[PDB]
């Protein structure tokens, strides 16, 4: 109830893709999408990154919970500003 749509994440193993942080955060509700804070010096991610949700209504209880399990290593998330792109302006159109 009018909290926002992504969260922040840290404490990921080099051994974890951007796919496995989207796996895991399915558990709650549907994952959007998630990203990766990369070192262009390396081409490795530094550990940390963004997930994006379906509803804020999911986001409260994952941004409740410190802690969270990906290739069974343990990582915490954190608040993180939405951004615009749906549209909620449908019409149940028809006829006879």
């Amino acid at each position: 109830g009018s909290h926002m749509k992504k969260i922040f994440v840290g404490g990921l193993s080099v051994n974890t893709t951007v796919e496995d942080v989207k796996h895991y955060f399915e558990q709650f509700g549907k994952v959007d999408d998630a990203m990766l804070m990369f070192d262009k010096t390396t081409n490795r991610h530094r550990g940390f990154g963004f997930v994006t949700f379906e509803s804020e209504d999911i986001v409260e209880k994952v941004c409740e919970i410190h802690f969270h399990e990906i290739n069974n290593k343990m990582v915490e998330c954190k608040k993180a500003q939405p951004k615009e792109v749906m549209s909620p302006t449908g019409s149940a159109r028809g006829r006879s």
